[PDB]
């Protein structure tokens, strides 16, 4: 979907500004620093949900710039099973959200920010 | 979720970024240029469903910045007005979509972006 490789970067880049607001804006009810309305996250994690599925199909061939490193495309199973596993990881937090279990949430919350810091941590330039 | 203005305005159009990208890549399937997938198509609209409810909450009070116009929050239920419809309009791409009628799926797809330009031309700056 992608006139130009530029493209891909916004696209990619735009998703992870939403992915980091949509988990990030959850930190203070994890904390217990604001209140859990079990509704509320569910409904949230739902968008998140919908938005990690939402960067891989951005960095496809020719797709190379902005801060991703070109290991990505060179090693593309090793890659695949990153974001295939911080998809795991977003249904563990689904599972916990949509339970309405809050010590579920804190595990699945911290697995899921383990799995984003590692894959950057490979895979994204400093 | 905000810390700053300067953050609601990054998501806002971060959401714009991904919604022109979700809705102009049908485009071509419209025109008859690429192949009609229903499925396809109804998986790429529940996309855009999810993305169309996003930008509005990024507009709250004290978020002025980016290419906002003042009157989005000095005519709160007109721009409300705008947005609600859009929204509708949406609705009406996602049965189209949902129904696999083609026909449907080219006359919602250009009320949608007639319902995006308006409001762009009333509260977006040039
Ligand atoms: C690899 C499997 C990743 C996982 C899991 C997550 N992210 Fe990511 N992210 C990745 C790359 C390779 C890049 C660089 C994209 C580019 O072309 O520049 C990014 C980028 C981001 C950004 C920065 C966007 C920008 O302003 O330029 C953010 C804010 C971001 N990623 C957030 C984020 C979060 C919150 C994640 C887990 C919920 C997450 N990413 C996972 C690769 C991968
Ligand atoms: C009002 C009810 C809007 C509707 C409907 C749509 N958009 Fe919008 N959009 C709106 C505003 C007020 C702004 C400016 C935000 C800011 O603070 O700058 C935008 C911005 C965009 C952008 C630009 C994002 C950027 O790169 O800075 C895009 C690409 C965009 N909008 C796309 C878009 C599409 C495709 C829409 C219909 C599917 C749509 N918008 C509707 C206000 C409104």
């Amino acid at each position: 979907q992608f006139a130009k490789p530029e493209d891909a970067v916004k696209y990619r880049q735009s998703a992870g500004t939403l992915m980091a607001s949509h988990f990030g804006r959850m930190t203070p009810v994890v904390k217990g620093q604001a209140p859990y309305d079990a509704a509320q996250i569910k409904a949230n994690v739902e968008v998140l949900k919908t938005l990690s599925a939402l960067p891989w199909a951005a960095f496809g061939p020719g797709t190379e710039g902005g801060d991703a490193r070109p290991e990505i495309w060179s090693d593309a199973a090793s890659f695949k099973q990153k974001q295939q596993a911080f998809q795991d990881n977003i249904v563990k937090l689904s599972a916990a959200a949509d339970a309405g279990d809050l010590d579920k949430l804190r595990a699945a919350f911290g697995d899921v920010g383990a799995s984003c810091k590692a894959c950057h941590d490979a895979y994204r330039k400093k």
